[PDB]
């Protein structure tokens, strides 16, 4: 009349827990997961004595360990990971030049590139649920990671996604505080002025494609009206980020390490993406094709960086 | 020497002017000596092509053979492969849509009115879809690349099918007002709103009355060959031969994809070129078709 | 107990005491109730009804009897289809326009202008006597039940895209038009010559051009053996002929015809405008009025004056 | 021997550019495709007169494409040419105003643009695109015709093509700061249990199945995954406004129980929409056309509700 199982949310606790069977174990835990299966509405079948479920944090000891495991806090982050791995682990994820990659389906282009450009960036993730995902994609095993990814930037399998805005999410649950991004300006009204930037703001610049333009300056406006020039002071960073709005652009092979281009219906777009080796290489999801140049609609370009004074 | 047309049964002859033209969907209008007695389709610009136009795509719209080609140039290049013994579609073009009301008409029976359509019909049952596909998007005001709704798609199709012969007939009730008995005839009969479930609606539905009350919708008698159930997508769970085919939409109404469901052995879901074979199927479906003849209650 | 009497009617001619309870809805007395358009269902008798008469729907077998006799339609749904789009008929404007009764631009309802002023340009008798009787109250400046009637006897619903050429169709299934006759000869070179007859609808109106003395001099069409016929009026016996045919830009000629329809606007929800021929051509766009000596535009249909005819 | 003026070139029509046009060349060649108060003038020759006067061009190099992305909010390269193209038409329509607020007079199948239109000036609603919030006073003014084609590209719809309040209240509301709103739902299940879920932004302002927001408020029914009918219902609602909309439906309005709502007459191919907002009494306004009424009665498609913050019992 009782069945003894485990419920966890980081699947590293296991707190027992003695099951009526004669109840649903959405009626005891709320909303419950069996190895991905939602099984909300089931009663035991015996079976389950000794195995462990997921569940929603619902004590407080619950929100706890989820919260030191995601690092959110969103009651309703384990669910709407589940319900996207539903589809996720039903992707494929081949190896293209090296690389883990995404065959194309429910419009992921933007995730497809988005993870083949993590695999090239030196980059470490604080929340213990995405550095272990973050590994087993490497492996070829990307789908708890693409759940993961859809479920911090609170996207649906299908949506449209933007690469810019997806990574701008993750980089925040990286590791990027070490990061010291120095600017100065020449006058507007005021000669001289100089600012600093930390942490994710620091490798993220809206504006330009051109690491080489951004070193040698940009001319944007200024207080009064005046067009003074920004120009990269100092940088210190294991890469950066340059995105601007798409247009034809150019990419010189050996000059960026990879970067993402954006093309088709542009409310539910296609994105390609684009990376130097040996030669320009164009990874779009699972078709690979290899050029000594590229021109395209390219939105952001990533450069890779140990330290830089102008 | 050669043949213009718009609806490749009746031939112009013609020695070469014509206006935008095509031969095999490419606008082959701004530029042979190989053309020789080979059919080519231009815009009707005389009151011959307009009804010859009329007569095969039953539109009187000057436009409609201009998108016609204009989708086909896509379409062509489309593949379509054989999936579980029907046509499907290489996705591309965002166009997952289309394959899935492709696969799904293969599954009904169902008889097109407009010349086009039932010949363009045969063909992709045999494996050259391209026509039918633009045609669909052309009848639809869709162009390719533009996202489609599987639900409209079927509605603007049904508009020119035979489907006069199927009736339905409904009761509501309010606890106030009493009892409303309503007939519906042709894409009406068999296309309902608000429920995926057919036995629910046998059953009887709630829905909003002006009295303020809720009353409740059943369906008291059903002649025709199929009915289709739609709902906004939302996590359902799908019975091996409980249903003919379904589909599922990922996403919202902006930007999202359609993969189908069959039911066959098994439950098998086309997505695309792609099949997967299930013993059960659970995700947001939208629209279920249902195998009928004959219900009353 | 409280009760009172009063008639239930779908025809406003025949009318059926009832005596109701006022503890009842007349929803659930009588189903479907209107008084004068008004959904009444819901509610239960006051007072002051009291020999007022009510519109129901056909609720056994004696009323579906009243129902055809009166409106030419079995379909159960046709009255309360009718209802409904009385509930904003009853609410658009008929003006009067060129001693024409039209109706001011709503809901999309472009194509019923056209078609009403056409109405009263051509002879015709209506079967059903509904139909009829909405009609003279159209002249009369009171059109509500008449395109109330159109809508439910095309399958429309306020709103939605309408289409002329379909819409007159379907009226002049319900027109007597017994006493009309059409010959064609289709003469091809390779098949020979064949004459067919045509008596009623299929007589007036034809969907190949709009110009009715092109009809008289042939027109090409296709032959089942692959060349491009010639089909050509012989005789026509009927006091009108209506030309159709797919839009295209054309050009009316003051006096040589009674009256067309324009099609313009996005195609699939579009916009109808009138063109008569009096002492001078006016183009009636619902409330507004154009005059003009011309007249080029996206016509789909025109509407000719005939007696007889032999070629 | 030669000739030139000195005409602005623009994204956001703040920052001018000044610029010299050959004029023995067309605008077009020069600066690419450009406008003049929406009409295009790609391919004309420049004029004497078309000195001083601010052009409009597309974003052809970087600066200017982040000009216009600080203005629009959207990246997308063809914005200018549909936003330009239905200016060209809106600045042609009629901007009547009908009981306090800016409506527009029906042409070119934009009842539905009327409707969201006066749905608008009676909504507390802020816009983070500097180009809508910056339309958005000037259409209260009453010259709404540059908001009018700022909805119309930002919802990918061209002028006379079918439009739905429902989907251009959503794309419209994407674009507002709406981070401030919080919806928090419970749904409940005989068999399967107890979920609470919350919303924020847009998605915590409308729903989609029910016209009531009491009903919302005390419960309506939707399918479960298990099979059986589950419960829904408003737990905590804290914004300024909620929408509810259904699949139009006869449908009665109650003076004083709402601010206005859509009517939609028609089906999925053509269709009209009119307005209605609850003043002293009932105001049904159909563009230009006001008619008074106690109560109405027709097939209502979306309401809005005023809303401060809300918490069940
Ligand atoms: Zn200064
Ligand atoms: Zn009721
Ligand atoms: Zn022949
Ligand atoms: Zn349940």
């Amino acid at each position: 009349r009782t069945i003894k199982v485990f419920t966890t949310v980081d699947n590293i606790n296991l707190h027992t827990q003695v099951v009526d069977m004669s109840m649903t174990y959405g009626q005891q835990f709320g909303p419950t997961y069996l190895d991905g299966a939602d099984v909300t509405k089931i009663k035991p079948h015996n079976s389950h004595e000794g195995k462990t479920f997921y569940v929603l944090p619902n004590d407080d000891t619950l929100r706890v360990e989820a919260f030191e495991y995601y690092h959110t806090t969103d009651p309703s982050f384990l669910g709407r990971y589940m319900s996207a791995l539903n589809h996720t682990k039903k992707w494929k994820y081949p190896q293209v030049n090296g690389l883990t990659s995404i065959k194309w389906a429910d419009n992921n282009s933007y995730l497809a590139t988005a993870l083949l450009t993590l695999q090239q960036i030196e980059l470490k993730f604080n929340p213990p649920a995405l550095q272990d995902a973050y590994y087993r994609a490497r492996a070829g095993e990307a789908a708890n990671f693409c759940a993961l990814i859809l479920a911090y930037c609170n996207k649906t399998v299908g949506e449209l996604g933007d690469v810019r805005e997806t990574m701008s999410y993750l980089f925040q649950h990286a590791n990027l505080d070490s990061c010291k991004r120095v600017l100065n300006v020449v006058c507007k009204t005021c000669g001289q002025q100089q600012t600093t930037l930390k942490g994710v703001e620091a490798v993220m610049y809206m504006g330009t494609l051109s690491y080489e333009q951004f070193k040698k300056g940009v001319q944007i406006p200024c207080t009064c009206g005046k067009q003074a020039t920004k120009y990269l002071v100092q940088q210190e960073s294991p890469f950066v980020m340059m995105s601007a709005p798409p247009a034809q652009y150019e990419l010189k092979h050996g000059t960026f390490t990879c970067a993402s281009e954006y093309t088709g219906n542009y409310q539910c777009g296609h994105y390609k993406h684009i990376t130097s080796k040996e030669t320009l290489y164009c990874i779009d999801g699972a078709l690979l094709t290899k050029s000594s140049e590229y021109k395209g609609p390219i939105t952001d370009v990533f450069y890779k960086e140990n330290s830089y004074t102008t």
